[PDB]
């Protein structure tokens, strides 16, 4: 019934990759983390607006068994507050593109989900090939991006964690106050 502020932003990894989590969470939210923990009222700021969100860090041992007990009706009031998710993975090796259409129906409907590959053998195209599938597949934005790194493409648009930054930017944030 009620739509709680949905201010959560949710940085998963599997084990092998939580060294390279905590360097991303840095990198974008200069969050100085030590591994799963809560942290609360982070702002995020830009030259429109500012808002405050709650970072909460997981890691799992298998993505599947993650997504099995994240789309529970017990995980229903979670995953209406999350206002995204950014997956940090081998993608060649957890192929989350197998999980996503269910994960998916799951989600709320606004949640971005961002799913960064740090396998570095990936070549852009393969990401633009996984894009052309899941871009637009559902009411939510929905983006895999490679994480090693080039900024940009050849007609303008941006790449890496200068997407993630402006997928995070554009994001309509509901139910949260946001300050001009």
């Amino acid at each position: 019934v009620l739509q709680y502020p949905q201010n959560k932003i949710l940085v998963l990894s599997d084990h092998p990759h939580n060294f390279l989590k905590t360097q991303f969470l840095q990198d974008l939210f200069h969050c100085s983390s030590t591994g799963i923990s809560i942290v609360k009222d982070q702002t995020w700021e830009n030259r429109y607006y500012k808002v405050h969100f709650d970072l909460y860090i997981d890691s799992c041992k298998d993505i599947p068994v993650w997504v099995e007990e994240f789309i529970t009706p017990e995980c229903e009031p979670l995953r209406n507050v999350m206002a995204g998710i950014i997956l940090i993975t081998d993608i060649r090796q957890t192929k989350p593109q197998e999980l996503l259409h269910q994960f998916m129906i799951a989600a709320h409907r606004n949640t971005f989900v961002v799913l960064v590959n740090v396998n570095e053998e990936v070549e852009q195209d393969e990401i633009d090939e996984l894009n052309e599938i899941w871009s637009n597949a559902f009411t939510n934005v929905i983006e895999f991006v490679n994480w090693k790194t080039v900024n940009h493409n050849d007609y303008g648009e941006k790449l890496g964690l200068d997407r993630i930054q402006e997928i995070i930017d554009t994001h309509d944030w509901l139910n949260c106050e946001v300050q001009p």
